């Protein structure tokens, strides 16, 4: 901040700086500082594609760099660069040790040459080559490092047991201990155990090599092995990891020759390539693949055959398969797991291949049917085959009725029974289109294409609900509350049997829906809210009436609307068995059974008797609540119709947890910070008050005051207003040029210990950058200053208001042509390298994530778009919507989607014309 | 067509057939075979992404399939597939020779394996591996197979002149020229000569080797390299001949260590880059690219810069132009071609990465039509770039009558009477909207938008008119 | 290379008069061109065609059917047409000048170069080489549209 920018005194400073983020282990927080001015040398800008996907032209640059063998530092970096994506065989066939004799004797300063080494020649190991280069480098005279001698010990151990001795072995392992115990280890309050990855990964390897090097018989090592997935279990999904551990074994079990042993080889080669696979590196699943595709494992076929339908062939995709499942109709096989599995990828190819549409695969389909009907993940992916079918068929013209997805709702519906894997993103997949046929049935009376069919899949859905699992049906609870005209009434009556259900059972959790349900002021909700009420006391377990306890807090709520000033009334309700509306009451734990779908019950015990309510024009009566747990939640009042509000959180509620299901994602734990919020009544409804509510415009006019930036206050306005488009560039860089870079002076009072303002820092560029494009692919708008909310705890951003979107700054008056919100102050205090950072790689990984499963995203926001609230936005305005969400450019193509279209968010948003192009109750430096 | 379809002897005839479409050299004709129901085993499966466009999954497969170095079969498929797309760095670097002594003496029926790797260590040679590899495989008692000998004694030629022994080098070369014409060349009226170009290619490199082995100065030498480039103007465009000459051409001024041989060196490790560029296998034109990238060669940096623009890697694509044509503003280094070349890359690539459009390009636009006026295909590129903003501004309604497109037309038929490269693609790029503004002066008499531009843009059309080429 | 440049400008109605084949080489030419853009579709008896390809030239390609250098030669096409079309664009901007055609209109002739980058029907993901050679492949292999047309245009011959 304070030098002269362009200065001599930066460079060394930057190049600590860099080395001090290789400490920080922040691989993004090193490649925004490599790509931010750290420009010297070519060799020295070579190091950003290392970590930025594209690592093998950086790999084999270096190899040449360094092949001369002479200089420490390029061929230093070319092991360790070789080393960093797993090219291990090539380092170890390296012959910068290998020669007419064996390597470099008294090991000099590049002795990390062999320290990076001698671990890919133990995790991908043999007899003969680790055993003459490890005795060529006991020849040192002194050990001076400890990593070298860390993997020596543990290849001594690898060749004891290649001479079969267990006790040398552990002695040498013990070793290993002693090494790591003594000379390795730092401590706590500096560390998240990323840096401690490399520590940790190395024992559990060598503990995991170690009892069942204390192994005796077959019982005792298949035994081993199933708690070694157990530790395959509890590794979760962190690839560098997951490799070094199993390919130990690997290594370990090719090493030992017994034959269970070599077992236990062939289906490690093919788990390690399933997660090559899954972290798609398929060079090195193909070179693991292998040694089980030579060994007769036909499902390693299917999966070879998987890696390069992933790729770019198609061709021998289809062929190979084809073969191969075509040829095996002998002995069993198993019919209903291996032959249905094989047949079902068949069944796929030929969808994304399409060309040799249903009837072809229809009849193998119908063998799918015979040969498995236990196994229902082919059932949600012929379900999304009959989604693209409905999509192409409705492409052409508005014609509907076909049997197909009749048959597609009803195994769909079967399969909700079996796992529930897909269904709480794709209950729309039913019910879209089971609503439009009830549509029809009131649009047209040719059109009796419906009645008959209407009635079959009416009760294919009431067998689904009688056996069905109760939980599930709450994903798209807010819809089913959305469900209020007649002309079909049977599925009127089987919403009210699973408002039933989901009354019955789990009474809890549906307490607010169920009185929220009947709050209206055009009240037809009497019917429908009264009647099931009437049906549930009619059930029988009614033993405490907080139903009208719950009424009567909906009309405090709505009395305290107008008792406006310019509170202590009733209580006593409190406690009871009204469960808190926070979001403890309605997450949804992931499937780790037996278990339990929801949280534990977080009731209510007191009730706040101060108001704490804002001058905001409106101003909402937001309380003060103490829990069941005793801990204090603010719980606010809202108005003006908060039902879209709810919409935007459904899909932020599927969000997060599609960002759980991403192991490249919350690997680099990201996440949003979320709130709760429902609709009561029109014009009244609830939220959740974050802990540290606060905003950029109350703050930094705080923080700009403390400076004492005196300014324009509210005459800004008038000189920018009837300023024309001519200086509206020029009073805006006359503000901000007035106005200086702040917010690290207002993040270093917020957090003292640079723990939690660095920690705090990540967070805050992580959870405003998911936030922030998510907001603008929802053609949000009109985010004025007041939306931006931060935590003083952990600096966790989100955005809160989502009260209009699909253009309404544009064709709205005071025309708001926006790239998205994003502050320019915000840039300095993201670090030195502005906005090109872990922001990027959060976009990057953002994007990555959400044109995965973009389509039941699309299911979400089919729910949005019904415009009550909107004048003419369409259906086909929801498909351009469903374009620019896949990646159809601004009438453009070769879309790259995650640099390409990271650098569109960021390079947009950086335009100082569309920063001056705006309003300036949107003002952007703030 | 007379057969049981489904039958036990189709196999021996479609495995011959396969032979002799190997013996046919249609290397499609063999993908339709291995393609249409020749379906054995996985390994055997394999071999057609081998030549469908993906040859590096097909190459790892093989070397970890043959890397126990004792089934025939597999191991001579893997060094031949790692040599059928150019990896001879890996070939040489492979120790399936390489050991703690050299070679397997009494080289057996696999010497396929030795005599696939000669002739990469001759296209990519030092002096000692040559050397003592060489030395290695004289140490067989006989010699049988005819390839084996050619590139040994090309090898030993190459070391003769590493020694500094042009005579015992021509020796060795009309050696070689005496084992092909007595043992390689078939005979008219069954090749079209793709096959010959096994024989022919390396016969042309050969003899580029003899001539200028037997130089004797420097302008010899120049002199030599000169109608060298003549040589790769009648070589045409042929990948893997272009790639062999020239690439022994850099074997042999690496294996020179004359001053002149260096520049010739560098030069021709940035045309084997070129030309790996134009034929987009852009591994090889890093690994060759690097050694006039460390001996100072800025065009080089520009064309490592172009080929991570075409990856997949605009960020610093952008940022090592950026550095490198905002850092040139030195003695000259010729300011209309070299700074002209790179300050227009520089301006295309914003234009395909479109982040910072018009008035940024637009001043170092002006800085291009100051330094250079005599080489117009950046005004056939600014063309096309005002192409993309005459369809982007047209994209939104129909507002016509910009200055850009004035100016677009002016330049363009500037560029006209200079090169004619995109001119025979490109006059619509001035007549359609031209006789759309001609269309626009009947069309609305607001729209006096169109006459003094008119008049002033039918001006340029004349000025381009009298002094056109009339073809 | 004619055959599947000819369905690229829409071409349609290729009667069996068509194919031009010299005894001298083979050399194989489509020559009439007397029909562009959806007339066979739009037009009576409607038309929809893959494009031209007779079930008895495959035989004649070779055992490997239609599976081989007709393959190449089609990755090789259209890497070269996907290379250079906006001069393409300029040249089929001339063709346009509907006196021949009804409402064949300028954003027809955008959505046919939509048709001409890879634009799939209402698709993305477009490898459009591979992708786009099994997609006119495997769409004139389809014999339901073989026999979805009318037999003036007999398709075996
Ligand atoms: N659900 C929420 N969670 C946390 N903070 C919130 C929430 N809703 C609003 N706020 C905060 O409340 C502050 C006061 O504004 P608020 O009364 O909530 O709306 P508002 O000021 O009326 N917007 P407007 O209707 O345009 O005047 C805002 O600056 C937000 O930071
Ligand atoms: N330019 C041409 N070059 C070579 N052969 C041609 C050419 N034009 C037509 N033919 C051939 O002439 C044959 C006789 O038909 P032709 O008289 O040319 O048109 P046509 O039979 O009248 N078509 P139509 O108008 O529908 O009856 C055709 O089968 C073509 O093979």
């Amino acid at each position: 901040r304070q030098n002269p920018h362009d200065k001599n005194q930066n460079g060394q400073l930057l190049k600590n700086l860099q080395i001090t983020y290789e400490e920080i282990g922040d691989i993004d927080s090193l490649d925004g500082v490599l790509r931010t001015f750290a420009t010297g040398n070519l060799v020295s800008k070579i190091e950003e594609l290392q970590y930025s996907e594209n690592w093998k032209l950086a790999q084999d640059c270096f190899n040449v760099l360094g092949k001369f063998s002479d200089d420490p530092k390029t061929t230093t970096r070319m092991l360790k660069s070789m080393y960093d994506h797993q090219l291990y065989s090539q380092i170890i066939s390296n012959s910068s040790f290998h020669s007419s004799d064996g390597k470099i004797s008294l090991s000099p300063d590049v002795k990390e040459w062999y320290s990076i080494g001698l671990e890919a020649a133990n995790l991908e190991g043999n007899v003969q080559t680790l055993k003459n280069w490890v005795e060529q480098i006991e020849s040192l005279r002194n050990i001076d490092d400890r990593e070298v001698l860390l993997q020596y010990n543990i290849a001594k151990a690898l060749i004891a047991i290649s001479n079969e001795d267990p006790l040398r072995t552990q002695k040498y392992i013990h070793n290993s201990f002693r090494l790591i115990g003594t000379n390795f280890i730092t401590s706590s309050k500096e560390t998240t155990l990323l840096k401690k990855q490399n520590l940790l990964m190395k024992l559990h390897s060598l503990y995991d090599l170690s009892f069942l090097s204390s192994a005796k018989d077959k019982f005792e090592y298949k035994s081993n092995t199933t708690i070694l997935d157990y530790r395959m279990e509890r590794i979760g999904a962190d690839f560098v990891p997951n490799h070094y551990i199993l390919s130990m074994r690997k290594s370990f079990d090719q090493l030992k020759m017994n034959e269970q042993a070599d077992a236990d080889l062939g289906k490690t080669f093919f788990t390690l390539a399933q997660l090559a696979r899954n972290n798609a590196r398929l060079d090195i699943a193909s070179e693991s693949l292998m040694h089980c595709l030579e060994r007769r494992l036909p499902q390693a076929e299917l999966e070879f055959a998987e890696i390069l339908w992933k790729q770019g062939e198609n061709d021998r995709a289809l062929k190979i398969v084809q073969e191969i499942h075509e040829k095996y109709q002998e002995n069993s096989s198993v019919n209903a797991r291996d032959r249905a599995a094989v047949l079902l990828k068949f069944t796929e190819w030929l969808d994304l291949s399409n060309n040799s549409a249903s009837e072809q695969i229809i009849k193998q389909y119908q063998d799918i049917f015979q040969i498995d009907s236990k196994w229902d993940k082919p059932y949600y992916s012929i379900g999304l085959y009959y989604s693209r079918l409905l999509e192409r068929k409705k492409a052409e013209g508005y014609i509907t009725n076909g049997r197909f997805e009749y048959r597609a709702i009803s195994y769909f519906l079967l399969a909700f029974e079996k796992n529930t894997a897909k269904v709480r993103e794709n209950l729309p997949k039913v019910i879209t289109f089971w609503l439009d046929i009830a549509a029809a049935s009131i649009s047209e009376a040719r059109k009796e294409m419906l009645s008959k069919a209407t009635e079959d899949i009416c009760s294919h859905v009431e067998e689904a609900l009688q056996h069905c699992p109760t939980y599930i049906w709450y994903f798209v609870l807010t819809q089913l509350l959305s469900r209020l005209l007649h002309s079909h009434q049977s599925s009127a009556q089987i919403i009210m049997h699973i408002l039933l259900s989901l009354a019955v059972e789990y009474p809890s959790h549906i307490l607010w829906y169920i009185t929220a349900l009947v709050n209206s002021n055009s009240s037809k909700r009497v019917l429908r809210g009264k009647h099931i009420l009437e049906k549930y006391r009619q059930h029988s377990q009614n033993p405490h009436d907080l139903v009208s306890s719950a009424l009567d807090l909906t009309k405090a709520l709505t009395r305290v609307c107008l008792q406006d000033v310019k509170f202590k009334f009733d209580m006593n309700v409190a406690p009871s068995a009204m469960v808190v509306p926070v979001r403890k009451n309605l997450d949804i734990i992931s499937p780790l059974e037996g278990y339990q779908p929801f949280r534990p019950v977080v009731s209510i015990i007191r009730f706040g008797s101060s108001y704490k309510v804002f001058s905001s024009l409106k101003k909402p009566k937001q309380l003060n609540i103490i829990g069941s747990d005793g801990n204090i939640y603010g719980i606010m009042c809202k108005k003006e119709d908060v039902r879209q509000d709810n919409q935007y959180m459904q899909f932020a509620t599927t969000m997060d947890f599609l960002l759980s299901k991403d192991i490249a994602s919350r690997k680099r734990s990201l996440g949003i910070n979320i709130y709760s919020v429902l609709s009561l009544r029109e014009d009244c409804g609830i939220l959740e008050m974050v802990p540290n509510v606060v905003t950029l415009r109350s703050i930094l006019s705080t923080k700009y005051e403390s400076l004492k930036i005196k300014y324009s206050l509210k005459s800004l306005h008038d000189r920018w207003q009837h300023t024309a488009v001519d200086g509206k560039l020029e009073f805006y860089m006359e503000q901000v040029d007035k106005f200086p870079p702040i917010l690290y002076q207002w993040f270093l009072e917020n957090f003292p210990d640079p723990i939690n303002w660095f920690n705090a820092r990540n967070t805050y560029a992580r959870s405003y950058a998911v936030m922030a494009m998510v907001g603008h692919i929802l053609g949000l708008g009109d985010r004025h200053c007041e939306n931006i909310l931060l935590d003083i705890q952990t600096g966790k951003v989100l955005h809160v208001d989502f009260d209009c979107l699909f253009e309404k700054g544009k064709r709205l008056p005071v025309p708001e042509i926006v790239p998205f919100r994003l502050t320019p102050n915000l840039l300095d205090a993201l670090g030195i390298i502005g906005t090109e950072g872990t922001f990027k790689k959060s976009s990057e990984v953002t994007l990555a994530l959400m044109r995965k499963n973009e389509v039941a995203l699309m299911n979400v926001i089919e729910t949005i778009m019904y415009d009550r609230n909107m004048d003419h936005s369409i259906q086909k305005a929801l498909k351009v919507l469903r374009n620019k969400i896949r990646g159809i450019d601004p009438q453009d193509g070769l879309v790259l989607s995650v640099a390409g279209q990271t650098e569109t968010l960021i390079q947009e948003a950086t335009s100082e014309d569309n920063l001056s192009k705006m309003y300036i109750g949107w003002l952007p430096f703030w």
